[PDB]
C-alpha cells in the first residue's frame, strides 16, 4: 500500500533572519568542470561564506587537475547578454573576476563606465599564462578595481620585468610599482616562500600575513577561492584588511584539511571549499520534532587505544615525560613547577565551561550531577591555587593573578576543548577527556616510589594526590566509560575516537614539555 | 610602515575529516547565471550538503527570475571533452540532469552505454522540445534512479492531461511513467490548512510514500526542481538511501522557500531565488572570535518590563500568564488525568531544561555568571524531585523506570526543538533570552492567583499553587529580573529585536504547551 511522512519546519533559532538580505557576489570568470578552479570554485566559496552567487562565464573549458583539456571563448554576445540582465535585475555588491577574453573585458569595461559611481565592488585576480591581454587588464579592467591579487609570476608579467626573492622590501617595491602602473590603490601579493602583502596605497599601509607551509599536492584553485572569499567578506561589509584575512586563512583552511576526490590516475588536487559545511540530513533525522520515523530509513577498548600506533608515542611521551620525573626526585625548579600551577590556573574557567557541556550531554541527571560538582568546585580550586602562590611563592599584589599570560601550549589545548566540546558529541567528548584522567595516573603510578621529595611538600602532594587509591577508582570508572560507548558508537567512526585521544595526549606532552622549558 | 599578521591554524575538530572522501556529484545541466536555478543552483545545493559539486554546461544562457533572455546551446564536442575528461580522472558518486539538448542526450546515452553497470546512480529532473521528451524517455530515463517531474511534466512524458481529482490518480500516474521511462523509482510533486504533497513511488517495492508538506504563500520558488533533485543526488552520494535522500531533499528545499532571501531588484516582485544558504555558517565570525586568533585589526530601566509590554510579546505573554489551565488547577475544576499528564512532560520537559542550562552556564562571561547557572539546575532537579513525589503519592505510579518511558508530546517537543537550537546556533544572551520566559510567567501566573485558590488545603493543586506563589520563586524571579540586564548590557543594541522575538516566541510555545495538558484526552 502506502505510508504517510511529515515534512518538518526549518529550525526555529534559522526562521529569525527570514527574508535575509544576503551579500551577492558576480563571478565572471571561466569554467573547471572538475570543479577545483573556475566559475565552480567561485560559486562553492562565495556559497561556503553565506553569500548569493551570480555567473558570467567567459569561457567553457574542459579542465581537469591533471591538465587543460581544451578552451572555448563564449562569443561577445552571450557574454554582454548574460551581465546585462544579471546587473539590469540582481542585487550586486561585489563583482569578482577569474578568466577574462578580449570580449569579456570588453564588455565589462563598457559596463563599468555606464555604471560610473554605482558601480559594485571589483576584486580582479589575474588568470595569466595560456601579450595584449595583460595590457587589456591593466588599462581597461584595474583602473576600476578594489584590489588585485596576484602571485610573483603574475607580478613579472604585469610590469614587464622579473624582479628578485632576497626579502620583504622586494615584494614591497613590486607592490608599489603595481599600485601605479594599473591605477588600483589596494595590492595582494601571494608567495609561499607562505607570506602574503597586503598594500594599502591612500594610507601607504603594508600589512604582511604570515601562514602555514603545508606540503600538499592538493593546491588546485587556491587563487580563484582567495579572489572569491574576499569578495564575499567585502559584500558582506567587512573592512579591506579583515576580508583578505578572512580569505586567506578560509582557503589555508581549506587545504590544510583537504579531499580526496580524484581517481588515483591523477595523484594535484582540488581543495575542500566545504570543511565547515554541516550535512542537513544529520539534524534532520536527530531532530526534536522529527515525526516521523515510521518509514524512513575484544577486549577491552582502554588497552586498544594504548596500543595503537596513532596514540602510542604521544601516549608513551605522555605517562613517561620527564616533568614526572622531574618532580619525584625534587630536580625541577621551583619557578618550573610555578608556571606549571600557574598555567592550569589560567584554564581553571575554561575547564569550568568544558564540563558544564558535558554535564549537558551526559547520558543521564545523575552523571550530569557529577559534573555540575567539578564546576563547583572550581571556585576552590582557584583560591587553592592563589594560597599556594601566595605562601609557597611570590605573592606579588592582589592583582597578579589577573595579569598570568596564557603560554601557546595553554592556548592550544584550551582550542581543542573547546572546539570538541561545541562541535562534537558526547563520546568525542569523552574520549578527550580521558587521557587527561588516565594519564596522570598511571605516570605516577611508575613513579611509586621513587618519591624522593620530602613528605609534606608540593612536590609530594602532587604526586601522592595522583598515586592514591582514589584516584585509581576514578580511573576504573574512566576505563569502564570507553568500554561502555563501544556498544553505544559505530564501529565506522571509531578511527576519529582513536584521533582525538591521540591529538590530547600530544596536547598534554606539550602542556608539560612547556613548563620544564620555562626560562 | 609594516605590521605582520599571523594566520591561524584550521579549527581542531574541523581537522578530522582531513582527506576527506567527499560525496561527488556531476551536474549536466544548463546555466541561471542569476543563480537561482539552473546549475549554480546545483553547485550551491550540492556545496551546503557538503558534497563536492562538478560540471557540464549543456546551454549557456542568459536568465533572470524575470524571464529567459536568451538560449545557447553548447557544441556537442565540448559536451563530450568536459564529460570524458571529468569521469577520465575525478571519482563521480552521482550524476543529476537538468536542462538537457539533444547533443548532450546523445553524449549522455553512450557515456552510460559504455559505463554500463559500473556506472553512478543517475537523478533526472525533467526540465521541459519535441524530440527531447522523447529522447529522455527513451535514451536518458532507462538509466535513472529517480526521476523528478512537476504533474504538469507528467503530462509531456506520457502526453496525455490528466484530471487529478484525488490521489490515486497521483499513484496511477506514477504507475504509467516508470513503464514507459523504464525508471522504477518516481517523485510525482505539485498536489493541491493547506499542504504541499510530494509521492515517492518505490517501483521495485511496489510502493508509496507520500510526503505532506507546510505550504508557504509566497512567490520566490524560483529553481526549486534544481536544487530538490541536486539534494537528492548529493544525499544518494553520501551512500543514504532513496527515502532517506527524498525525505532530505524536500525538506532543504522547503525550508530554503521558507526562510527565503532579499537579493533582487525592486523591480523584481512576484518571482524570487531561494535561500540555499540558510545553514551555512559566517567563517569570519568564529575565526576574528577564535582563541588563537593572535590579532587586533537604550531602554528607560529594566529589560524585562519592557520585553513584555513590547507590542510583539504583549499577547504571547497575556496568553500564557492569563491561561485557563492556571485558573483551573486553582479552582480545582482540572479532572486528575490532565493534570498528571501535565506533570509528567513538564518532568520530561525538565530535563532539557536543565541540559540546556548547563549550556547557558557555558556561554556565560564570568565564572560568578556560571554558578549561578547551577543554582538554576539545582532549582530544576528540586522541582523534578517534587514531580518525582506527586505521581508516587497521588497518582500511585509503582515503576522505577516510568520517568524514563513518558512518552513525549507536539507542544513539549516544538518547546524543546526551540531552546535546543538556539543553544546550538544562538550566542549566549540569546540562550537566556530563550529561557526566561518559563521562569517568570510560571511565577506571575500563580501570584494572580493568591489568595483566590480554592482548591482544598494540602491537595496536589493548592501545593502545586503555592510553590510559584511563594517567596522563594521570588528570589529566583528577581535572579532573572537582573539577568535580563546583565544581558542586555553586552549585546548588541541593534539586534535588540531578535531578543524580543525569541522571548516572544517561546511565550507562544508555553501558551501551547498548557493548551495540550487543558486538552489532554
Amino acid at each position: 500500500t502506502y505510508s504517510t511522512v511529515s515534512i518538518n519546519t526549518p529550525p526555529p533559532y534559522l526562521t529569525l533572519a527570514c527574508n535575509e538580505k544576503l551579500p551577492t557576489v558576480l563571478s565572471i570568470a571561466g569554467t573547471d568542470p572538475s570543479g577545483g578552479a573556475g566559475i565552480e570554485a567561485d560559486v562553492k566559496t562565495i556559497t561556503a561564506h553565506r553569500c548569493y552567487a551570480m555567473t558570467c562565464i567567459t569561457a567553457l573549458n574542459a579542465q581537469t587537475p591533471v591538465k587543460v583539456y581544451s578552451i572555448n571563448n563564449t562569443p561577445k554576445e552571450v557574454v554582454f547578454q548574460t551581465l546585462e540582465s544579471n546587473l539590469k535585475d540582481m542585487k550586486c555588491n561585489v563583482i569578482k573576476t577569474g578568466m577574462l577574453t578580449a570580449a569579456a573585458i570588453e564588455v565589462l569595461h563598457e559596463k563599468l563606465l555606464q555604471l560610473g559611481e554605482n558601480r559594485p565592488k571589483l576584486v580582479v585576480d589575474p588568470v595569466l599564462v595560456a601579450k595584449d591581454i595583460v595590457s587589456l587588464i591593466t588599462e581597461k579592467v584595474a583602473p576600476f578595481a578594489d584590489i588585485l591579487t596576484p602571485n610573483i609570476p603574475e607580478c613579472y608579467k604585469l610590469l614587464g620585468e622579473e624582479r628578485k626573492v632576497n626579502g620583504l622590501q622586494d615584494i614591497f617595491q613590486i607592490a608599489k610599482d603595481l599600485a601605479k602602473i594599473t591605477k588600483c590603490s589596494n595590492i595582494l601579493v601571494k608567495g609561499g616562500h607562505i607570506t602574503d602583502v597586503l598594500f594599502l596605497g591612500a594610507e601607504q599601509k603594508f600589512i604582511i600575513f604570515k601562514g602555514n607551509f603545508v606540503n600538499t599536492t592538493h593546491t588546485h584553485g587556491t587563487g580563484c577561492t582567495l579572489a572569491s572569499a574576499i569578495a564575499s567578506n567585502l559584500a558582506r561589509g567587512y573592512s579591506l584588511p579583515q576580508s583578505v584575512y578572512g580569505g586567506i586563512e578560509y582557503v589555508q583552511n581549506a587545504v590544510a584539511i583537504g579531499c580526496d576526490v580524484t581517481k588515483e590516475t591523477v595523484k594535484n588536487g582540488p581543495i575542500n571549499h566545504v570543511y565547515a559545511v554541516e550535512i542537513p540530513l544529520e539534524k534532520m533525522l536527530s531532530d526534536e520534532c522529527f515525526t516521523a520515523s515510521d518509514v524512513i530509513p575484544g577486549g577491552n577498548f582502554y588497552e586498544y587505544l594504548i596500543n595503537h600506533p596513532k596514540v602510542k608515542p604521544h601516549w608513551d611521551s605522555y605517562i613517561n615525560h620527564e616533568f614526572v620525573k622531574k618532580v619525584a626526585d625534587g630536580t625541577l625548579e621551583r619557578k618550573k613547577f610555578q608556571f606549571f600551577i600557574e598555567q592550569d590556573y589560567a584554564y581553571l574557567v575554561d575547564y569550568a565551561r568544558v564540563h558544564c557541556i558535558a554535564g549537558s550531554k551526559a547520558p543521564c541527571l545523575e552523571d550530569m550531577e557529577k559534573e555540575l560538582v567539578i564546576v563547583g568546585g572550581v571556585r576552590t580550586e582557584m583560591g587553592q591555587h592563589e594560597k599556594r602562590l601566595k605562601e609557597v611563592f611570590g605573592v606579588k599584589d592582589p592583582d597578579y593573578f589577573q595579569k598570568i599570560k596564557r603560554g601557546p601550549a595553554l592556548r592550544a589545548y584550551s582550542r581543542y576543548f573547546n572546539d570538541v566540546s561545541r562541535r562534537g558529541n558526547w563520546q568525542e567528548l569523552v574520549a578527550s577527556l580521558t587521557p587527561c584522567l588516565m594519564g596522570y595516573g598511571e605516570a605516577l603510578t611508575k613513579m611509586k616510589g621513587k618519591v624522593t621529595a620530602p613528605e609534606g611538600s608540593v612536590y609530594h602532594e602532587w604526586c601522592e594526590t595522583y598515586a592514591s587509591s582514589w584516584y585509581r577508582e576514578a580511573m576504573d570508572e574512566g576505563e569502564k566509560l570507553l568500554n561502555h560507548i563501544l556498544e553505544t558508537y559505530p564501529p565506522e567512526q571509531l578511527d576519529t575516537l582513536v584521533t582525538i585521544y591521540a591529538e590530547v595526549c600530544e596536547l598534554e606532552t606539550n602542556f608539560w614539555t612547556a613548563a620544564l622549558e620555562y626560562e
